């Protein structure tokens, strides 16, 4: 989906339900009810490598010296400083 | 005297006691009990200006742009690098 563009772990192999169905080319995303075409998903992809859409998550905590955080909220390219410990 | 080479603010005029008095072109030290040449102070001149002997202070708190700190140790003509708070 656009929020959940990468494929998870999935106990579970099919459900039941209402399942929204449209032709290829198009993405569900469940805020605006029916399926759209990938580029209208708010994805991020900062620095190259292929990730979430814009997870609301502090990468790297591990390494001072290595703190180069890089957050995307929904489109942004951006990357933040990190506070110095010092 | 080497350890306060500069004028301080003096309540007192003068007072009683033992007062080392030698001739002229010698400076007193409490250390070395002697009065000696004034060259032998550990005195110290950073970037030109007349100061104290090298007092163990952190000078230039106020403006972080403007941080160009200068310590002086005993004698040392350095500068030391201010940590950015960024």
């Amino acid at each position: 989906t656009c929020q959940h563009p990468e494929p998870l772990a999935c106990p579970v192999q099919c459900v039941e339900g209402c399942h929204a169905h449209c032709p290829p080319g198009k993405i569900l995303d469940e805020l605006l009810q029916t399926c759209v075409d990938p580029e209208d998903c708010p994805v991020c992809e900062v620095a190259g490598r292929r990730f979430a859409s814009g997870k609301k998550v502090t990468l790297n905590p591990s390494d001072p010296e290595h703190c180069q955080i890089c957050h995307c909220d929904v489109v942004n390219l951006t990357c933040e400083a990190c506070q110095e410990p010092g």
